[PDB]
């Protein structure tokens, strides 16, 4: 209830929310239902249209008018967009040429350069170029200012999740908006799209944009706008509270746009209606632009033009059922659409199983168009596991196709043509960002980079400290002229020691064995220097990486690898070592196949011992620097010390050794040489960050031989691959995976073919960041390079995605 009595008179677009019963005229008070009664008539007027007419200039103010072209409207601060372009002989600015904005140009009592937020929903990052000919105000933003290509989305690429990311830098996982639908069982609550529980604030962690500037003494106009206001009314709502005084007026605003959304779900998103709404949001931005030049603010306002995801082809014929799988149908509630989330109808139902469930959904259909997964097994790029909203069961949908429970849900619940929401790699849901002003770069393209870093950015751009949040602060400091916070490198925690020969072979009761009794004072001294680290600049390129939590761990140098070899979790936590392109891949000889050799460096109580891997009838073991990759068969050796060694289930062998025999040597011969760091990584609770020693769920049985979750790799060359990954003068160039060490390879469904047919396609699907190993491991790469620490924090957040 709201008693609506009071007045809108003086009040209209105000930008402190009034106390009920009192009634609203802010910006929002009609999607509460909560404005005064005059608040259509004073606020929301139409009349005479948004531009001014030429018969229109010098006229007699009259207040019913939207916009006025009399000659005080300067000074109140609500002409028409257009009014000087008609009235005082001016051009429209895409009209005028761009010039490089040096230094803010201001009116006296700007503080700082604004900051404005120009949001599109559903704008594919394709659009750019595809309608570049529809919008020239949108295209002189982006030629004349900072863009990229594309920006990538979080997933579901739905519009809450990305929209709350954009405000926050946080994954949907951590900002609690996992959905455009949400059921949350601490709760018992239900959050919808159509409906009023989403306005109860317990849904929305983090802290957003407009709340960290109100915090800091940084005003900030009301970012969102009822439905009902027409875009034009927006654009002068933001233009009129740039009018206000110093004191009183915001530093940042925000638009937002329904479209190209709202058509691109009727027509797809290349349809032959997508032109007209194109051209409307360009009028619009237009208008923003002409305005700005009015008020003298079009070289002081910084303006990001950026879109929260792209829109796919999908259409209803193309939907895979739930009832075409499964038997026990009705027992599950399922999220439908471009992602599927299953979960238990009723909790009182213990004959519910979630392992039945997705067996039945597993690689079922020759061309089955969804891939069940549970949430922890979801690649780790998509960060989509740790909310208690987020169901244990989903759905991955391929790009074009919907997922639904039954038929019925279909036709009585085609209409639609296009949607979004699949893995935010996929190439038609990148949507935009531009920035234009005094802040950003002049005529710069930059790369693609997530959405999860602009938060930091818009902070940088309003002198805010942002709240902790999972970008990079500093990834992005290439898009911007000034303003860059400079971050420096943390601090290593934990030295590592660096042992020498200390223990007997007797000393030893592992119950491994080797037949390695087979053995020159020139070559015995050339060994001993590798053994201290005379090859290490060949193998560890970049620095040794940096532990940055408090552990004990030891420093092992051999002739073809080096690594840090973990006391704690009797393993390498890092495993460093190059392949040049002219490396030969060799095999494991006959009488070395099931060689293991005691490490004389490290005591047995810190060792792993062969016993527990034959005992653990479930548990084989694997290496992390590749005996295929020796450089000698002296140097092979030194693959099968227990220290080199890592638990794997027979089924991941098969994937980890594809990649070491193969696949390295592939990637040596195309960049020129690589330099690869490999280890385990430990995630039990699938909260994306490095487990401690008591969060580890599985040991190789009857042993303290922690089983990791995942293996990583990092594979970096030279940018310039005319340049040997060893001889690299300038920028890196870098790819990385988080494969999931699972004991079966359900998740592909042609494994049971050849390796060449099958492993690469997983392995694209859990490409990586270097940043994601770094949350999961506690490391911190690229500490010693010849390159700046920002672009090492660009190469760090680089992730790629194999897309055409
Ligand atoms: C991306 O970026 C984010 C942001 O930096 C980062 O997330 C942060 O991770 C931290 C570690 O996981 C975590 O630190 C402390 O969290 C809790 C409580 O924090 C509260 O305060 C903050 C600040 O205001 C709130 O934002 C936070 O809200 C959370 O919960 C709300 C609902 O409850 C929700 O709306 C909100 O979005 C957020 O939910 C998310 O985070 C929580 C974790 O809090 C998840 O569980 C959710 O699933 C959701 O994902 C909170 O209200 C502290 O209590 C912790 O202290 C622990 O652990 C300490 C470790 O040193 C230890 O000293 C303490 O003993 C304590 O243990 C207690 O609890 C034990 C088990 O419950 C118990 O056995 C023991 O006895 C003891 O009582 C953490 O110090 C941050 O909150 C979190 N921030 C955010 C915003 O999520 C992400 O890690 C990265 N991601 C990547 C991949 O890098
Ligand atoms: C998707 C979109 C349009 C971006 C959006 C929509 C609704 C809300 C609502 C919020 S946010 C909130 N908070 C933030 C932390 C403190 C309390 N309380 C709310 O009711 C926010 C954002
Ligand atoms: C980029 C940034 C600063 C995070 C931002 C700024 C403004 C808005 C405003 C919105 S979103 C919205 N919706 C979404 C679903 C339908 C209605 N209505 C609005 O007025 C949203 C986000
Ligand atoms: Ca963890
Ligand atoms: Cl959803
Ligand atoms: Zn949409």
């Amino acid at each position: 209830w709201t008693a609506t009595s009071g007045s809108c008179k003086g009040r209209c677009f105000e930008l402190q929310e009034v106390g009920p019963p009192d009634c609203r005229c802010d910006n929002l008070c009609k999607s509460y239902s909560s404005c005064c009664h005059d608040f259509d008539e004073l606020c929301l007027k139409t009349a005479r249209g948004w531009e001014c007419t030429k018969d229109r200039c010098g006229e007699v103010r009259n207040e019913e008018n939207a916009c006025h072209c009399s000659e005080d409207c300067l000074s109140r601060g609500d002409c028409c967009t257009n009014y000087q372009v008609v009235c005082k002989g001016e051009s429209h600015w895409v009209d005028d040429d761009c010039e490089e904005i040096k230094v803010p140009e201001c009116p006296a009592g700007f503080v700082r350069p604004p900051l404005i937020i120009f949001s599109v929903d559903g704008f594919r990052a394709s659009y750019m170029k595809k309608g570049s000919k529809v919008m020239p105000n949108i295209e002189k933003l982006r030629s004349c200012g900072t863009h990229a290509p594309y920006m990538r989305p979080v997933y579901p690429t739905k519009t809450f999740p990305n929209l709350y990311t954009l405000a926050t830098g946080l994954y949907p996982e951590s900002h609690g908006i996992v959905g455009n639908s949400m059921y949350d069982p601490v709760f018992d609550a239900s959050f919808h799209l159509r409906g009023r529980e989403k306005f109860n604030h317990r849904w929305w962690g983090g802290q957003p944009l407009w709340i960290t500037a109100t915090k800091q003494g940084v005003r900030a106009g009301t970012f969102f706008w009822s439905v009902s206001i027409p875009h034009e009314r927006r654009i002068l709502t933001i233009l009129q509270w740039l009018s206000l005084p110093d004191n009183e007026r915001p530093s940042v605003y925000a638009f937002y746009s329904e479209q190209p959304d709202f058509s691109g779900h009727k027509y797809g998103p290349f349809g032959p209606e997508m032109t007209n709404p194109l051209r409307e949001i360009d009028k619009t931005v237009g208008q923003l632009m002409d305005g700005l030049k009015q008020l003298r603010l079009h070289r002081c306002v910084n303006v990001i033009f950026v879109g929260d995801h792209g829109m796919e082809d999908v259409t209803c014929d193309r939907t895979e059922f739930l009832s075409n799988y499964l038997t026990n149908v009705d027992d599950i509630t399922l999220v439908p659409g471009t992602l599927g989330r299953i979960r238990a109808k009723s909790i009182n139902n213990s004959k519910y199983d979630p392992k039945t469930i997705i067996a039945a959904l597993t690689c079922k259909k020759p061309d089955q168009h969804f891939k069940p997964y549970m949430k922890q097994h979801l690649p780790k790029r998509l960060h989509y596991a740790n909310n208690r909203r987020i169901e244990d069961i989903h759905l991955l949908v391929d790009r074009r196709w919907h997922v639904a429970r039954k038929p019925l849900d279909v036709y009585k619940k085609c209409f639609f043509q296009g949607d979004h929401g699949f893995d935010n790699k996929v190439n038609s849901m990148q949507t935009v960002f531009v920035g234009y002003g005094p802040t950003f770069k002049y005529r710069t393209k930059v790369p693609p980079f997530e959405n999860i870093e602009l938060y930091n950015v818009m902070c940088d751009l309003l002198g805010l400290k942002p709240a902790p949040n999972n970008g990079t602060h500093g990834s992005l400091n290439h898009l911007l002229r000034t303003n860059t916070f400079r971050p420096t490198m943390p601090d290593e925690v934990s030295r590592p020691n660096y042992p020498g020969i200390m223990y007997l072979q007797s000393e030893f009761d592992l119950g491994c064995t080797c037949d390695d009794k087979v053995e020159n004072k020139l070559e015995e001294l050339n060994k001993r220097l590798h053994t201290k680290g005379s090859t290490k600049e060949r193998h560890l390129l970049y620095g040794r990486p940096a532990v940055l939590y408090r552990t004990s761990y030891d420093i092992l140098y051999h002739t073809d690898f080096e690594s840090g070899y973990s006391e704690i979790f009797l393993m390498p936590l890092w495993t460093s070592y190059t392949i040049s392109k002219q490396a030969e891949v060799s095999s494991i000889p006959e009488h070395l196949t099931n060689c293991v050799r005691p490490d004389v460096r490290v005591s047995p109580g810190f060792s792993q011992n062969c016993l527990a891997y034959k005992n653990d009838k479930q548990m084989s073991y694997g290496f992390l620097f590749p005996p295929y990759l020796s450089s000698s068969p002296e140097a092979k050796y030194d693959a099968f010390l227990v220290t080199n060694m890592v638990p794997m289930y027979p089924a991941f062998k098969r994937v980890w050794a594809y990649f070491q025999r193969v696949l390295v040597k592939k990637y040596a011969s195309e960049r020129n040489g690589v330099n690869v760091i490999s280890g385990p990584i430990f995630d039990y609770n699938y909260d994306g960050l490095r487990d401690t020693e008591d969060e580890i769920k599985q040991y190789v049985e009857g042993s303290s031989i922690p089983v990791p979750t995942h293996y990583y790799s990092i594979i970096t060359s030279c940018l310039d691959f005319t340049q040997p990954a060893d001889k690299c003068d300038g920028p890196l160039s870098v790819s990385s995976f988080i494969l999931p060490h699972r004991p079966d390879n359900d998740e592909s469904c042609n494994s049971s073919e050849d390796e060449s047919k099958w492993v690469e396609e997983l392995m694209k699907m859990h490409t990586a960041r270097v940043r994601d190993i770094e949350h999961l491991t506690g490391l911190d790469f690229y500490r010693k390079t010849s390159r700046s620490y920002s672009e090492i924090l660009t190469l760090k957040t680089y992730l790629h995605t194999y897309e055409s």
